[PDB]
């Protein structure tokens, strides 16, 4: 487990330039999770241009939860 | 899954004040996903200062894979 913490403090020092120097875990919690990731392409309209979307939603139905994970612009619908 | 899409286009227009207008999926795509959260708390210095972070690692040891989802501040550690 401390191996995944040095992991955590260098990937946080890697992302946002820090230098963090990792002490040690002073506490553990860990969750089991499942669920299903839909990876949705869709079109909708924006300002008149109709235009392609891949949306990413996590849902997790055994706790009736869902979250938009990722939503990006893949180009123009065709016309 | 028409339904999971809408939901999708709603949150990213309430997220980024848009007004993309839902059209149609066309294409659809989904992972059943596994793994374990690991909510680390940890000590580490900063500039001689040591103090308590939240890390928040995801890891799906069925692919080989983990990351780091979430890093935070605590607070000051005992001196």
């Amino acid at each position: 487990i401390e191996s995944l913490a040095r992991y955590a403090v260098d990937e946080h020092n890697k992302k946002q330039n820090s230098l963090l120097q990792f002490e040690k875990v002073v506490n553990t919690k860990q969750q089991v999770v499942s669920g299903t990731i839909y990876i949705i392409t869709l079109e909708a309209v924006d300002g008149g241009k109709k235009k392609v979307y891949e949306a990413k939603v996590w849902e997790k139905p055994w706790m009736n939860f869902k979250e938009l994970q990722e939503f990006k612009l893949i180009g123009d619908a065709p016309s």
